[PDB]
């Protein structure tokens, strides 16, 4: 009853990591992988940072974790082109979200 938020987000975010569309979110984007893509992307994110997060009690709230978690899409679906192959990925994992936050009755 009281610790009841932090194992709502622990169950939806081990879900979300392994699900088969995570791959690309994994870890945090390399500058030596991805060209100006900290000139782009100004607030990165991943489910490893959202991972640690969690477990230092950052998520004091449903909306904290799902802008996190809506960050690391749209930063996504901003720099990779449509068709790309993490564009599919972040929507199909998008959707899966969402449906999950619904599921657990999330309110914010
Ligand atoms: C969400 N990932 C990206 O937008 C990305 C963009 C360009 C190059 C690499 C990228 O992320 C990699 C991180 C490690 O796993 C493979 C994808």
């Amino acid at each position: 009853d009281p610790d009841q938020l932090y194992s709502t987000l622990k169950s939806i975010l081990q879900q979300v990591k392994s699900h088969q569309s995570a791959w690309p979110f994994m870890e945090p984007v390399k500058r030596t992988e991805a060209p100006g893509y900290y000139e782009v992307i100004r607030f990165p994110m991943d489910l490893k940072t959202m991972s640690e997060r969690l477990k230092n009690r950052y998520y004091v709230s449903k909306k904290l974790f799902m802008a996190d978690l809506q960050r690391v899409f749209t930063n996504c679906k901003e720099y990779n082109p449509p068709e790309s192959e993490y564009y599919k990925c972040a929507n199909i994992l998008e959707k899966f979200f969402f449906s999950k936050i619904k599921e657990a009755g999330l309110i914010d």
